DNA sequence: GTTGGATGGTAGG
DNA sequence: CTAACGCTACCATCCAACC
């Protein structure tokens, strides 16, 4: 099969300088003001003028404004972003019908049936960079190749603004060429798990049993490696299920009394619930920010569904399971409902 | 014991 | 208040209850 994966290139800043023409060229940082002081914050993301110097997505704001003070600081609008994702998915939706919508920014469409060649399929990659250039004024990044994975890898290389294939004379180089932390699902802690044994390329892991590969990084890690480097890997395009909605918010201070933590809460579930949408779910979480920042979960299943009523009673009663089981103080709160119908 | 839950981790550049 | 927002998928661990 031929997969084409599409990300959209510093999405939220592209949006709005498409809505704002005169910020072209310079520096913007959509932000996140969580208002407990003034510019208390996070970066949610910064077109590539303000990455040259360092504003990278997570970053504090008060130490961005440090780096660039003269950058344009626009707050996040999630909500004319969505929008925007909507209306290019359903230009993607005219080349194939199987796409797959990994994230906000980007998709996989199984381009195998349209195409037979690479050539054929990076033609049409250039089409779909046009069609949402002159419908969207968006540039997007496409990547080419047999599977999923390498689909990603493609764009990882090519973006910003880029097309890039990888066909086999590729993928089987890469497999004993591409540094392991590469390898998309592969992040840190997996970086450290693998060097120790010596393992820095896909190759590595066929010269190697499988029954300790699966005692240091996990079984379901391994195979999916063990199964990249075979190059048997086949892991179809198909339609997204949301299986999770959630929100969680911040407090202007942080806070143990559940007086104080309560009205935050409330927020979360009302956008929640506002979020699911015709959707009903089995099972409801209370999450916890804690004051140095761990993440602290509280859940239950309920045999049938969880109506609204049902989700303001009950995430109070894990709020104060969590307030009991830890001491300490809460910075963010917010819920989670799962197990839909 | 064999699942499906509860909690947490790792990753998504 | 003194830096750290926001979102979801999926796997691993411990563990409690049916074959
Ligand atoms: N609030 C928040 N939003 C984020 C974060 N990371 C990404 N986003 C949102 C804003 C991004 O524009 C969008 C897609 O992220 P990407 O990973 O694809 O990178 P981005 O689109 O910013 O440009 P990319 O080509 O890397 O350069 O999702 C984050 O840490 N926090
Ligand atoms: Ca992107
Ligand atoms: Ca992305
Ligand atoms: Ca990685």
């Amino acid at each position: 099969g031929i997969v084409l994966f599409v990300d959209f290139d510093y999405f939220y800043a592209q949006v709005e300088e498409v809505l704002n023409p005169s910020l072209k060229g310079k520096p913007v940082v959509v932000c996140v003001f969580s208002g407990r002081f003034e510019d208390s914050g996070a970066v949610a993301t910064a077109n590539y003028e303000a990455r040259k110097f360092g504003v990278k997505a997570g970053i504090p704001i008060v130490e961005a404004k440090k780096i660039l003070p003269n950058a344009v600081y626009l707050p996040m609008r999630k909500e004319v972003y969505q929008q925007v994702s909507s209306r290019i998915m359903n230009l993607l939706r005219e080349y194939s019908e199987k796409i797959e919508i990994a994230s906000i920014d980007e998709a996989y469409l199984d381009i195998s049936d349209k195409v037979r060649d690479y050539r054929e399929a990076y033609n049409l990659g250039l089409e779909i960079k046009n069609k949402i250039l002159e419908k969207e004024k968006i540039t997007v990044t496409v990547g080419i190749s047999k599977n999923k994975v390498f689909a990603k890898i493609a764009a990882d290389m090519a973006k910003p603004n880029g097309i890039k294939v990888i066909d086999d004379e590729e993928v089987k180089r890469l497999i004993r060429e591409l540094d392991i932390a590469d390898v998309p699902g592969i992040g840190n802690i997996t970086a450290e798990k693998l060097k120790k044994l010596g393992i820095n390329k896909l190759v590595d892991t066929l010269s190697i049993e499988f029954d300790k590969l699966k005692g240091m990084i996990g079984e379901a890690k391994a195979k999916y490696l063990i199964s990249l480097a075979r190059d048997e890997y086949n892991e179809p395009i198909r339609t997204r299920v949301r299986k999770s909605i959630g929100r969680i918010v911040t407090m202007k201070r942080n806070s143990r009394n559940l007086e104080e933590i309560k009205p935050y809460l409330f927020r979360a579930i009302e956008e929640s619930y506002y979020k699911l949408d015709k959707r009903i779910p089995k099972a409801i979480h209370v999450v916890a920010v804690t004051e140095d920042l761990d993440i602290v979960s509280r859940g239950r299943t309920f045999p049938h569904g969880i109506s609204k009523e049902t989700a303001y009673s009950e995430s109070v009663k894990l709020l104060q399971k969590i307030l009991e089981e830890d001491e300490r103080k809460i910075r963010r709160i917010g819920v989670r409902f799962s197990k839909f119908i």
